[PDB]
């Protein structure tokens, strides 16, 4: 299954480190998971049942920290792995925080604001007796953005009797959120590609990227790597096709363009090539930030990228991966990524704790600080274990969970 | 599964009665279910993680209350199965509880002194979340016992800061269990007894009655009907055979028989009979107090027993009730039947929550009052729905647990 | 003001004893008034705000008891001078309770169950900062009965977080209630009849009544005088006229006769008479349980009546009083009367406390146990400083509330 | 030191048992010990700082249990000896309680009622941390009482935010106190009085009564013994001498007496005799309720009753213990005859606990039930060890609180 | 009425903006209303009661913030409409708080150090319930100290069982107050008096400025605009009178001059002009830190100020605002140039709760930020909506407020 599969990358890494066997366990096995059926009163009087979920992983290093899922497909073991990640994610970055993850079976396109408002807040009441912002900290995932999370943050506060806000993370601005929000992930993508070329030896300046996708991720990726690094953005690629020229995109032009034109398909002055294609560019830097498997068996052999910056999750796969390592082609594991979102909700959770925010410029320094901090940690296992990276990246994380569930007993 | 076999039986007595369907849904659907993997230290020094569960199904009536088990083939699934069951057990003895269940998937025979009680204090402490006087109070089952119950009582009261003493119930005498709490179960089936044969228009001076079981239920009930009613007990069965003799057993000499040597078998005065012949018997009350599936298919149609008092639970298979019925034989639902270890361990809880406890007398009367008052409870409905009187506890249960959900909102 | 007024009513008898001044004046001042306008959504979108208040005058004595009224027509003041008596009624019966009162400025009969429901949580939500099963415990009053204490009891326990049920009285019996409820205000107006004929050496069986009103009040208190007391109901009178017959009715018939006809006019065998006859009607007993101000200044002199239970609240006015007490017809103040009803509450809570319920005929045992007591505690003190009753009631409440303030500090 | 001494008597016992010496360390030495300085305003402005004790001995049985003294020679040890003796007198009556003591070294004589008031106030509120209804219920002792008591209770509710009135014992009736308070003491003694007689074969109606003292034990215990078991008090004692009279004085003229005129002397119809001399009168039942070591080495050898009735603490001293048993002298242990104030601070604590609150019958038959039930239990003890019944009482009080602790962990 | 009033102004800038008529209800109503009447010790040994209020008016952006009066003219009124105003005023700074306010009808002239203390101890400990370092936070006003605060302080941790000091703001420094404090407001004005000047065109060098009243907001205004924007302070009134010259006043000189002579008047080099003279002086900046209605119908006609900088509260009474803005002189509205009192307040209550204290320089960067910010942000609001700065301060905190409630819910 999908948990077992999670597991089963662990257990490569655990293998490598000698990592004792009866603690090994504590770590593969999540330390809570609630499952809640409560009613939800729809707008035709008639009462509907939803399931919900909530899984605490691991909290050894911290309170747990993972996003809420609203989705009809959504199974525990869906849950269980994606809070499984979060543990070793949270780690890779050094934040204090534990592993977890939560969602509701259920269709939001299927329901009004009202029903949505009503089912958002009986979910955080049923799984409050196991949250709290020294506890579990939720925040928002697929199809929930920060106005759910607003109520869930009031839910809480009306419920224990003041103000929290630092129960949940992905709030508004104007309510407890963080500045540089939605550039988070972006940035970290811009700072983990910008040290791959220094490693390679790449002048960013003369650095060619390619980036296939252009959702958040992609968008904010390749306009900073642009106008912050100077690398020449080359092409980008929308779910549908993608665009080339030599000459460097002006990143500004294309965002703008597929706002007012969904996709950047048909954008003058650019090549149409497929996103396959894309992939097989010529470019010192392959930033993939759609879907995944994108980098798989075939693919990995025709790759003329010298190093590829996981923008999204998984775009590469454990073939391509053997392949692409074989081949000497650096592969920045995902987890060290696009964390910087995960970053960002940190310092979110910590002004609420003071009450006290930073402003745009406070985040993104401490928000690329803790990336090369990140990234250098990583180099350091990987030439100690003389791995790929992603796997140094995991071995680095289950050893500092490793170290804390030691020290603690 | 052997959750939607307990809800398929819901299903039957809610369209009975109109109960509207979108509240159907939350009554069959559990509140919540928290599986946890807790660390314990074995003697060896090593630790090992346990899988342990704790199920609240409805709590509109009150606070969740329900067992733990203790067994090496624990699935979740019958730990809801079990919870459901709970929340339609209280309800029809009209108790202020909710339903609730728990096990750890643990062979406790594995396991020393030392480890069990680790056991027992971390996973109550895992669980605790959850629990509470006024929310979840478990109570034994399955291979735990007055011993395990104290720790549980005493990780609760020095966890929280204070004695507590009412987070469970089956504790020891001398530390705020309850009396009564051995022969309860007995009692409740001799209570029910006298009752059918009072409907049934047979003098219990006369009444012969026919025990299948020997264990805490079948020698107490022997006993008490026996005593009490003057019913006399022509045979009992051990778990590997039984004895019969019209005159009569002498109970008492029967219990001590069983206490020196291993079964009641071989005892003398006794014609050697099989377990399945006992169930055959000619006499006029068949308490079936060992296992399930006693009374099927091949049995029903020859059982000369006018009154089925069911000690255990699930002697009698559906197909077998069906028969039953046809019949004309009257069988008491164990729901009803058995419910005497609940309803005395809500005494205890009643007792601890004040800090005074009752005297012996005290709880007899007042676990045989509710018991005439359930019984004649379920008739009311039975005759009302012309069902049988099985069908007609579970209906009374749905009822009074719909009845509480609607008041609220 | 309607305050000011009840405090000049305090005023006499604070004379009457000598009551330190410094300490007389946070007797008459309440402890603490919260004035709550909280928002509800309407059922068609739109939201509406409402005025509420919750008063505790004091709780030296134990938590603040007192009702909750839903009306268009209700000031602060009213509130205020609610809570002012509710202190004194308790204390005169001598339970473990302090004062209070609240209310919400709302017309329920232009509000839809749903939106009853929504403003009932919301308007529980917002005084909770302030009640508690040991702080405040709510009831009902005016426009308010079981089903909204029910939402009450179920919101406040959703919000801690565990089954309260002792937050509020009144609740449903299959939801924490107590029996006897109904009939209890009934009863206190029975049990005082009866003391108020043997002072007055008058004997029951030839004892005429007449009652004012056939609400609650005088339907069980006529039924309940009549079989139990034996006393003859010669009259009795609807909310529109009243009817007389010296051979004495059948209450029960009476009762069902208004059931199936909104008045009790119109039935056979009652020569029909006008209510302010009815109180001139030669009767030992006269019980008005109906409207304020019913004996007044004219019908004073033309008063019949040996003894005069106030089952209803305000009944006689002060210048009938005076005439009244001046003519030598005894006058049971209301407080003491019609407090069975607080009593009942009051075992309820205590039922609630322990989770234990008692049965109907316990809990009548206890109410007319404590009501002969307060009957009793009220004469010696009217012996002892000559005066109404009414005034000794009152003396004896202030007397103990100012005890327990002493004592305390 | 005191301690030490109180622990030696305890290993007595300790050696005629089995018990793990490994646990007996755990008996002996206490749980807690908090010592406090608080300052405190006095009335000419100056702060004055206090030493203050609490101390819990043992909690293993229930919350600790134990009064405060206020006086200028209070030292730890005596505190910690006093606490330790708390926790077997608690057990030897089976009370669900532990062991507790407290004290604060202070002069009441040189204080203001301002000053004892703030003083009491702090106090409390300094050992708040600790205490608490379900931790730690204080009561009273030398120079306070149920005014000092009524503070406590007054600052804790105000400190904690609600009533409580289960935080401390002693209170006044009219504020949470229990009726039989005052004479609870004087029929314990009563009652191991008569339970004396019925093991000396001694018909209590012929029987002859000598009480050394007059305070509220040897009154009440006087008194009591006349009027309920008929038994002749031919003689009982002031602090300045004692009278004699075979005739059986008239108790009730006794106690008026001595309220208008200081001492029981000068009497009329009453030989005057010394307090030696009343301890060797040929007497059947010899109570002192005085002073320690009343009866020591030198009375030992002359003392002709029958049976000794500890109505004090420690009257007789160890070496007449060896002396008295010697010669078949009973001698009920004062943890067991004067057990009867702890009996009902019980009772007090429990109606606190449900606010509801039993009459004065109530009371006293559950404190003589209990009373007859600890004595029979004790002689059981008694005749299983063949031993002195006072050595019996702790053997007793020791196994109990062993098995809470065993079956705890 | 007062609050009345100020609805009024509310209502204004409600109306220029499409807001939702429900909602804007609820912004007008106040949460919470808290009055009570406590009983304070006089040093005669005589009790007394006190009336006190605390107001919540709204909570939506944050925990409600608000000073505490002594003053026996206090009506609740006033109360309600200083909190009201709270509100907006902690909104346009973009403060995380909500709006709160509170008083006690007393003079404190008349009453001594040791009642005061304890008459401030009993309050806080009354309005307790309902404040907290979450959900209230109290600060001084009108006749109310660091050393009122600090009693706050100490009551409030003593009551809660630890040290909270976040509870209340405005404490001595060296006790968890800010550095700052007393510049605070004056330093707002400062950074006001400049941006107006830039807004303008003004060169400060040149600048002269007029300041009417000699209070903490005049002196360290006056100060700071001279030293710190080098604007010529030409003028500055003692509440008695003012004095001029163009040459520019030190500073320094006059503050010192005042604090060894009460007033500024009479101070050599200042030709002597009437309060009413020195608001028509042909002055740049008129900086208004006195008095109510100062700038009224009359002297708005002759107003030669090319700015104002409403250093006190209403200095410009709205008939004067009309004639203002018509004539083209800018006034920068209160709520925001004296807000920097709170700004720092804001501050402080930060340091507080990670206990962690800021320098002196760091308060001022960051008090001078906000201002800055504060300011830009009015300024958007008034262009957007051609207004008077004064409405479109109300504008931006309506909205904000406004948009909190709506995603909140």
């Amino acid at each position: 299954s999908l948990y077992e599969m999670a597991v089963e990358q662990f257990n490569r890494a655990a293998s490598l480190m000698d990592l004792e066997s009866d603690l090994a366990e504590v770590l593969r096995r999540p330390k809570r998971v609630l499952i809640v059926e409560f009613p939800v009163r729809m707008d035709d009087g008639h009462v509907e049942v939803f399931t919900g979920y909530r899984v605490q992983h691991n909290v050894a290093r911290g309170p747990a920290k993972g996003g809420i899922r609203y989705h009809p497909d959504v199974t525990l073991d869906e849950v269980k792995a994606l809070a499984f990640w979060m543990t070793w994610k949270t780690a890779v970055m050094n934040l204090p925080f534990g592993g977890g993850k939560g969602g509701v079976r259920v269709d939001p396109k299927k329901l009004s604001r009202n029903e949505l408002e009503r089912l958002s807040r009986r979910f955080f009441s049923e799984i409050q007796v196991i949250i709290g912002p020294y506890n579990d900290i939720p925040a928002p995932d697929v199809n929930t953005n920060a106005d759910v999370i607003a109520w869930y943050m009031d839910t809480y506060s009306m419920n224990v009797g003041h103000t929290v806000l630092g129960i949940v993370t992905g709030k508004p601005v104007e309510l407890g959120g963080s500045k540089g929000r939605e550039e988070a992930t972006g940035r970290g993508v811009k700072v983990c590609a910008g040290l791959a070329m220094d490693v390679l030896g790449i002048d960013p300046k003369k650095a060619t990227v390619a980036v296939q996708g252009f959702g958040n991720v992609g968008q904010f990726a390749a306009l900073l790597i642009s106008q912050e690094l100077g690398s020449k953005v080359v092409a980008v690629s929308d779910s549908r096709g993608g665009i080339y020229n030599p000459e460097g995109f002006d990143v500004e032009e294309l965002i703008r363009y597929k706002k007012e034109h969904g996709t950047v398909v048909t954008y003058p002055k650019g090549e149409r090539i497929t996103n396959e294609e894309l992939l097989e560019l010529d470019v010192d830097i392959l930033v993939p930030a759609a879907l995944e498997g994108a980098i798989h068996a075939g693919n990995a052999e025709r790759i003329k990228a010298k190093a590829v910056v996981e923008g999204a999750n998984g775009p590469t796969t454990p073939e391509a991966d053997e392949i692409l390592s074989r081949r000497g082609i650096l592969v920045v594991p995902d987890i060290l990524a696009n964390a910087g979102g995960v970053t960002v909700s940190y310092f979110e959770w910590v002004q609420d704790l003071q009450s006290f925010f930073w402003d745009l410029d406070q985040v993104r320094n401490a928000l690329e600080k803790m990336m090369k901090g990140a990234f250098n940690d990583v180099m350091k296992v990987k030439e100690k274990y003389n791995v790929d990276m992603r796997t140094a990246a995991y071995i680095l994380a289950i050893d500092r969970v490793a170290y804390a569930t030691k020290k603690r007993g």
